[PDB]
């Protein structure tokens, strides 16, 4: 239920130019997964009951980067600082979410609609709102549902974001890619999740929780059979996540 | 601006009986300062922008007792558990605030009006909202003013709560009483604050901040000259603090 704010023509021109520069930079640096993870951890702190947190640029604060769930995301902030400085008119909030949208696009994923106008806010949210990889469906619903206000369909679709990238034992402690093609955005996360553990590939307990839940599991089966349907629901869910607490 | 909830006659009878039992117990155990500090740290987590936190019984949770600002308050919770069990109808929130009101009364202080009907809530607030003793007036206003929504007069009056009790090097790290009579509720905190450091008595940086601020300092002078005026403003401020986020 969104009402997007008006931004000047110069702001809109800067979005379009930054989008292109982000494509080139993210593709060349091979950091699309990290950038997706930065945008998601930015937005995923939203609490709908208090309207605190969410995608309002606070993740660049050292206080929020120190959160253990954000281990490694200081690399992302640093990687983007030279480009952000070329687009001073843009908020950090818009810039990081635009980077997440581009991360998905440049790895072959759906084109997530983007609307500008997030304002940078000065206080990071409390630590502890991001999901815990060792937990299961109840915990997923607590975080995405009770806090962020996303649907069970969004949970499954957004979990397929793991179709790009890898864990790092020096960041979370988990290690390895979810897929055999970690810079390619496709439905492979779901086909691997269904096939069992393969050697070399990662499954978190929070991934496996999707297989045993009666609402999540049919979605997993849908996305593994129908990549177009995964792309549609993913684009819906990403857009919602990127706009949590914004333009309501 | 309060609208107090209706409670049954049995609840009201239990308040009155617990008030008496609290007087006897707190007087005998010599723990009025700790009990005041428990009630204040319960209520002082209130944030008026989000309506989170405040005096709703969450301080008995191990998660909130672990907060470093609450070092030692597990002693208080434990001390009160046998009495609370004699009054099962009462919420923990009402019981702890009633204990704070009695702590003030039984050490000779003003009779703070008490209204029942706080409901126990299940989530403790985030850590870090209670004031920092090494900081000054700006920090006091951030905490009491911007979060809790109390006035500068309340800040000074409520700081005179230090007229009873002591710091402990194994809890905060500070050590000693503010006053020569730490179980007597009087204006002595302000007369000591004005006289300078005396040997054996404690002044926190947050106490000393009251002397250098142009709004706080006249209040300090008022309370040190006029204990009746301290008692009046204290009773006002304590009642407000004990009712933050309650019955609005
Ligand atoms: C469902 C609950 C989730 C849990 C428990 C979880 C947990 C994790 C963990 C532990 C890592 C490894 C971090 C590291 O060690 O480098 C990770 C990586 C990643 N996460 Fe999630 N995550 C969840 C949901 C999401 C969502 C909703 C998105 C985006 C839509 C996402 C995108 C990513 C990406 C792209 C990576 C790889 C990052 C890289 O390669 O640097 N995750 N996640
Ligand atoms: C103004 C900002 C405040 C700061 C920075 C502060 C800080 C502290 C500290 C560090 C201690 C010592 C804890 C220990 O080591 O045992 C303490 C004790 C105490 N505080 Fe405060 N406090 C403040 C306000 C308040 C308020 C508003 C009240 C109640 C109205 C209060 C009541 C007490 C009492 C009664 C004690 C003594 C506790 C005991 O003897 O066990 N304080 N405070
Ligand atoms: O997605 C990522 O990009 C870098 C690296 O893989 C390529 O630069 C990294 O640290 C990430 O987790
Ligand atoms: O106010 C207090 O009561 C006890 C003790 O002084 C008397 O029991 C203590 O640990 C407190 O800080
Ligand atoms: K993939
Ligand atoms: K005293």
């Amino acid at each position: 239920g969104k009402s997007y704010p008006t931004v000047s023509a110069d702001y809109q021109k800067a979005v379009e130019k930054a989008k292109k520069k982000l494509r080139g930079f993210i593709a060349e640096k091979r950091c699309a997964p990290l950038m997706l993870r930065l945008a998601w951890h930015s937005a995923g702190t939203f609490d709908k009951g208090t309207k605190t947190g969410g995608p309002f640029g606070t993740i660049k604060h050292p206080a929020e980067l120190a959160h253990s769930a954000n281990n490694g995301l200081d690399i992302a902030v640093r990687l983007l600082e030279p480009l952000k400085a070329e687009f001073p008119i843009l908020s950090y909030a818009d810039f990081y979410q635009l980077a997440g949208v581009v991360a998905v696009e440049v790895t072959g994923g759906p084109e997530v609609p983007f609307h500008p106008g997030r304002e940078d806010k000065p206080e990071p949210p409390p630590e502890g709102r991001l999901p815990d990889a060792t937990k299961g469906s109840d915990h997923l619903r607590d975080v995405f549902g009770k806090a962020m206000g996303l649907t069970d369909q969004d949970i499954v679709a957004l979990s397929g974001g793991h179709t790009i990238g890898a864990a790092h034992k020096e960041r979370s402690g988990f290690e390895g890619p979810w897929t055999s093609n970690p810079l390619i955005f496709d439905n492979s996360y779901f086909t691997e999740l269904l096939s069992g553990e393969k050697e070399g590939l990662l499954q978190l307990p929070s991934d496996k929780a999707l297989l045993s839940d009666p609402v999540f599991r049919p979605l997993v089966d849908k996305y593994a059979a129908d990549e177009d349907a995964f792309f549609a629901d993913y684009a819906e869910a990403h857009q919602k996540l990127s706009e949590l607490g914004f333009a309501d």
